[PDB]
């Protein structure tokens, strides 16, 4: 009823915090400021950081299963957004009572500053920016906090100019990779999980210091699969208020594959995009999505 009243009042617009665009209604100068400056960062805290639409949900479910050592009970009975609350959202983990698992879309220059001097763990996940553009385009049409994308072509110019929620994808990931090297930082991609979920899971277990038996492992893998996840009412967001997410028009877990961009980018849009990528990612290393 509280979340319901809020959802129906969403303008579908943006406001800015230190130069970055944030959706109006689900974020505030204060909700963000709090996450940025809070001192409450713990040694065993766990953060999942991503640029929107990179497969956050997938990562969140994977760790919820790892923490419960494969027992689906927790993900079947508790809402996904409650198991790994968002830091910057008006109703965030920092504006709630009590291993803490948290989620965030904040770019490194705004993320909880007290982190850099802590032992908390951060898993950063990246996805092919092209597939992110698609996922985000569709999701915008059904997400109450987001403005309509407009034409695929205009939405792409907005994306390339960082004129979208959370700013530039380029800046976002370039900034966060600056942590690559600290032992309490893990960088993994949506593409790696797609190519070998089990391998990725074991990897993430090593990183977290939480080994699993061929048993629990198999369970985490089974329940993390797209098909399984889209069927879990607590994980597929079908419980959210229609205004916040138009279930009548689409699903949060849309397709769940790599390369859908190829059915959405025209060759002209693809070429323009590559020039923008080529210029912004000049010094960067090679990623799975770099063919
Ligand atoms: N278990 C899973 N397997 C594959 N894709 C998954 C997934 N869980 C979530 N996703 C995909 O991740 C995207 C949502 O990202 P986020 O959680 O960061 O908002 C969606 O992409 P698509 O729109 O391409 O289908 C969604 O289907
Ligand atoms: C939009 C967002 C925040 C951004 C995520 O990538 C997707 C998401 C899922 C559920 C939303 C949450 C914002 C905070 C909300 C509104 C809650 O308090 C419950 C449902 C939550
Ligand atoms: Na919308």
């Amino acid at each position: 009823s509280d979340i319901s009243e809020i959802s129906q009042k969403l303008p579908g617009e943006y406001f800015r915090y230190k130069g970055v665009p944030f959706p109006v209604g689900l974020y505030s100068l204060e909700s963000i400021s709090l996450a940025e400056n809070t001192q409450d960062v713990r040694d065993d805290d766990i953060f999942i950081i991503t640029y929107p639409k990179s497969g956050t949900t997938w990562m969140i479910e994977i760790i919820c299963l790892i923490l419960k050592e494969g027992d689906p009970s927790w993900i079947r009975s508790v809402p996904i957004w409650e198991r790994a609350p968002w830091c910057e959202t008006i109703v965030g983990a920092f504006s709630l009572p009590d291993p803490r698992l948290m989620s965030s879309h904040l770019p490194i220059q705004i993320f909880t500053k007290a982190f850099f001097s802590s032992k908390a763990k951060v898993i950063y996940m990246g996805r092919n920016p092209r597939d992110v553009v698609v996922s985000l385009y569709h999701y915008s049409k059904i997400a109450g906090q987001l403005k309509d994308p407009g034409t695929p072509d205009q939405f792409l110019r907005d994306f390339l100019k960082g004129e979208v929620q959370f700013g530039s994808w380029f800046d976002h990931i370039k900034g966060w990779l600056r942590m690559k090297g600290k032992d309490n930082f893990l960088f993994i991609t949506y593409e790696e999980l797609q190519q070998d979920l089990q391998g990725s899971v074991e990897r993430i277990c090593g990183f977290l210091g939480r080994p699993l038996g061929k048993e629990a492992l198999g369970s985490v893998v089974a329940h993390s699969t797209f098909s399984a996840m889209k069927a879990n009412t607590m994980s597929n967001y079908t419980l959210l208020p229609p205004s916040l997410l138009d279930h009548r028009r689409g699903a949060f877990l849309r397709k769940g594959v790599c390369g859908d961009w190829k059915n959405h980018f025209t060759v002209a849009q693809s070429e323009a995009f590559d020039r923008a990528y080529r210029k912004q990612m000049r010094g960067m290393p090679t990623f799975p999505w770099d063919e």
